[PDB]
Formats: C-alpha cells, sequence, structure tokens
C-alpha cells in the first residue's frame, strides 16, 4: 500500500464532474474544481484544468494526471508550512501518508489548525492524538474515512485499509 493507492480507496474516481460530501464540484480523485454552485463555473474550471474543451468529461489518463499532480503539491504544501513539516518530519512512513490524506481532503490550513493533535502526534503519543482527531467537524461529517486515516496514526500499519 502506498499514497496513491490509499487515497483512492478513500476518494474513489468519476470521470463526469460530480458534488463532494460537501456539494462542491469535483472531478476524477477528489480533484475540487470550484466552490462556487455553477456547472458552468466548474465546466470553466475543468477546461482550464485539462487543457481542452471537456463538457464535462474526462479520461482515465486526465484523471491519474490530476491525481498525480494533486498529491505533489500537497507534499510541497507540507513541506512548505511551518506547522507541518516538523510534525511530517517527525513521522514513520505509514504516519506520513495519514497527514497527506488529511491535507488532501483539507487543504495545509484546514490541517495546520488542529494544533493540539499535532502536538500529540510530535511527541508520538497515539492513543492521545487519536481520542483528539475524533473531536472534530471532519470524524462527524465523514467519519467512515475520518476513522480509516486515524487507525493508520494510531497503529502506524495499513490495516484499516486491509478490509477495503
Amino acid at each position: 500500500m502506498n499514497i496513491f493507492e490509499m487515497l483512492r480507496i478513500d476518494e474513489g474516481l468519476r470521470l463526469k464532474i460530480y458534488k463532494d460530501t460537501e456539494g462542491y464540484y469535483t472531478i476524477g480523485i477528489g480533484h475540487l474544481l470550484t466552490k462556487s454552485p455553477s456547472l458552468n463555473a466548474a465546466k470553466s474550471e475543468l477546461d482550464k484544468a485539462i487543457g481542452r474543451n471537456c463538457n464535462g468529461v474526462i479520461t482515465k489518463d486526465e484523471a491519474e494526471k490530476l491525481f498525480n499532480q494533486d498529491v505533489d503539491a500537497a507534499v510541497r504544501g507540507i513541506l512548505r508550512n511551518a506547522k507541518l513539516k516538523p510534525v511530517y518530519d517527525s513521522l514513520d512512513a505509514v504516519r506520513r501518508c495519514a497527514l497527506i490524506n488529511m491535507v488532501f481532503q483539507m487543504g495545509e490550513t484546514g490541517v495546520a489548525g488542529f494544533t493540539n493533535s499535532l502536538r500529540m502526534l510530535q511527541q508520538k503519543r497515539w492513543d492521545e492524538a487519536a481520542v483528539n482527531l475524533a473531536k472534530s467537524r471532519w470524524y462527524n461529517q465523514t467519519p467512515n474515512r475520518a476513522k480509516r486515516v486515524i487507525t493508520t496514526f494510531r497503529t502506524g500499519a495499513w490495516d484499516a485499509y486491509k478490509n477495503l
């Protein structure tokens, strides 16, 4: 298991413009297009992102291209972030993937807001951090995914994703 496989279990693959759990316009492997309510604004963002006239629909290939960019940017954003970098550096390879997953779903900013849990993960207090992470909008809104990520931080192994 690796970051790509993990995220693709959590996000899925859809070749047609669709709405987020949040109601937002997305395509591919969780690539958010716009937070705007117009299908039209989304279509335009889509064509700008791919470099063609897509008419709301992309190929597998195009989806995976978007996915590679998104992953790269998530990692780079962590490395560039003063609050995230030190936690990332402190973690083992598997746990690193759990932080990358949160960033991908919620953005640098959103994760950098989990101050207390970041602190606990740095200290390697795994059980405490897992209880703290659960007390969030994130967990309440997408509990099955949050719980997979959470077990990943708790255990340091890929078991939550074995089932799936």
